[PDB]
């Protein structure tokens, strides 16, 4: 159904866009949603890295 990707939290995303954050699991954004394609995903629980990177959030720094 959904092609899932390669690397681990970059999924199917059919909204893409912004994300969440170690400290803002939502992001404000005027945005809408980026066309359908391999990205994070935030409504599961996976933040970007200060280094622009989608990871766990357990995966977070300490």
């Amino acid at each position: 159904e959904a092609e899932k990707c390669t690397k681990p939290n970059e999924q199917w995303t059919k909204c893409g866009g912004c994300e969440g954050t170690c400290a803002q699991k939502i992001v404000p954004c005027t945005r809408e949603c980026k066309p359908p394609r391999c990205e994070c995903i935030a409504s599961a629980g996976f933040v970007r890295d200060a280094q622009g990177n989608c990871i766990k959030f357990e995966d977070c720094p300490k």
